[PDB]
């Protein structure tokens, strides 16, 4: 007496929510610099979306959020490119506009790809990272050269201003999302208690 | 404004209904034979259950059933035994009675673990499976030591038996667990559609 189809439908249904809850779980611990946590919700949200075959248009740009502050996240930490080479490649692809707040998070990432290379050390690689992304460029490019990791420019585009900046668009992930089923109905029962 | 600890309990809620949802998932994938979806489901349950770090006595028990059915699905197909003496282990632990049904699937595990080596053609693991789980001994040695895989006595403690009993203890879970919160809200919205 039970129909297999109508399970499966339940367990998308399901899913769904569940991808919105570590959405939102994983926007939170972005913010508030909870790594382990972090890392914790991008395994589960990871593992849940291989339960969903078909995502609409909404899902796809979750999905996208999600992997877009994973590889933001690995920035310091089967692709050659660095991790925040291929958040400004989810970044320039995701459906969202390209507002103000987008072009100044476009371009702290692409200065942070290069930046986080010195910072470790790895001056032939930010010489790399530099060529796949871009007289500005001369300029940039004897920076590295000389490797002056720490001249105004990149005082100015400095990851803690990368970081700020895609925290408050993240805020804004959050406010759109913290009303979805699975966190209000949670949210709660905790308030019942 | 936002009170970061009533966060987190909203989380732990929220974890608790995915891993009740999940265990229902998993207990009906293992009884359809739906293999893609069981190691699916598996991989999502693992995930979601590092979000839990207190449990209750409910939750622990729901943990265990999932592992031994993660072990009985790997039967044959850090730890240097098989899949199904695991799951042997897992079985004599859980906090559930001891009745007909737990000895039947309990023996037929046991002899299970042996056959399923010799089906592979390790009879020296065979052997050692053996030793480490066992006038009735003797016997079973000599059947191994033979290479008579297809002994009456395997034949009637088959692997078939096997998957049918642990099958109608899954059922058993299955409707324990059918009423769970997130499966329970899922189906209304399947069904009103
Ligand atoms: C300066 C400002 C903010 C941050 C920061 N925010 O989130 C994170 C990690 C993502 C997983 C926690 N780091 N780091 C440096
Ligand atoms: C290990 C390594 C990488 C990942 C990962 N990559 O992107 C994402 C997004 C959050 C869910 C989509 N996760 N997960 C686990
Ligand atoms: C005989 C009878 C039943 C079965 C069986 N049931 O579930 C499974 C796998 C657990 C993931 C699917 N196999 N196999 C042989
Ligand atoms: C890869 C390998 C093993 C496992 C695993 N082991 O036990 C379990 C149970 C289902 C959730 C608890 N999963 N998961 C993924």
């Amino acid at each position: 007496e039970e129909d297999a189809g109508l399970v499966a439908e339940a367990e998308a249904v399901a899913a769904g929510w569940m991808l919105d809850f570590l959405c939102l779980s994983l926007c939170r611990a972005f913010r508030d610099g909870r790594s382990e946590d972090f890392r914790r919700t991008r395994n589960s949200a990871e593992a849940i979306i291989h339960g969903l075959s078909s995502l609409t248009a909404c899902q796809l740009r979750t999905i996208y959020i999600c992997q877009f502050l994973t590889r933001i996240a690995a920035g310091k930490t089967d692709e050659r490119i660095t991790p925040l080479e291929s958040a400004l490649m989810i970044w320039g692809s995701i459906e969202k506009e390209h507002d103000k707040l987008h072009e100044e998070i476009q371009n702290l990432i692409k200065i942070q790809a290069i930046a986080v290379c010195m910072e470790n050390g790895n001056f032939k690689e930010a010489e790399e990272v530099f060529e796949r992304i871009f007289p500005f460029k001369s300029k940039l490019l004897m920076i590295i050269s000389q490797k002056d990791t720490f001249h105004s420019f990149f005082q100015h585009f400095s990851y803690n201003h990368m970081m700020e900046k895609i925290k408050s668009y993240v805020n804004y992930v959050l406010s759109e999302k913290s009303s979805t089923f699975l966190m209000k109905a949670a949210a709660k029962v905790v308030e019942s208690k």
